[PDB]
């Protein structure tokens, strides 16, 4: 299974690409619990940010540069090496990746902001044409997470 993770607002703007989102702490535990035990596909531009491997599961990065090493990292160098990964992959990045994945990948993990982020960088769009709602959660508002936001999961369209 390859499964894209995004975060994005009423526009399909990106919220704080290439980090961690500290500033959505609901979404960081979801990212942690999707991922953990799994693999993570990111931007070599998204491991640098983090700037270390996540613990307890497998830390792979995209990009073509040739001394690119970082201890616990496994490197790929194309987009076609992803769809042979082992177990669930998961795609995190980056407006390009996500543009080059999104219509391989199986499914989607989308949190959506009721509200506005300040960005320049866009998922691509996704209709019920090919998505179907398999699962739609509000997110918990508190201190720490003030902006409605709904996690999201899509399934391609089989069949």
């Amino acid at each position: 299974t390859l499964s894209i993770i995004v975060a994005h607002d009423k526009q399909r703007v990106i919220g704080y690409q290439n980090q961690l989102p500290w500033h959505l702490p609901n979404d960081l535990k979801h990212i942690k619990q999707l991922t953990t035990g799994n693999t993570l596909v990111m931007a070599r531009k998204t491991f640098e940010s983090i700037g270390k491997p996540l613990p307890n599961r497998r830390n792979v990065v995209l990009t073509n540069q040739a001394s690119f090493h970082h201890e616990g990292v496994d490197v790929i160098n194309s987009l076609d090496e992803i769809k042979e990964l082992s177990g669930h992959v998961f795609i995190f990045g980056g407006q390009t990746l996500y543009e080059a994945m999104i219509d391989q990948v199986d499914d989607m993990y989308i949190t959506v902001i009721d509200g506005k982020f300040q960005g320049d960088t866009f998922f691509p769009p996704y209709t019920f044409e090919d998505w179907e709602v398999e699962s739609s959660v509000e997110g918990q508002l508190d201190e720490k997470n003030t902006i409605p936001h709904t996690f999201l999961h899509l399934v391609r369209r089989k069949g």
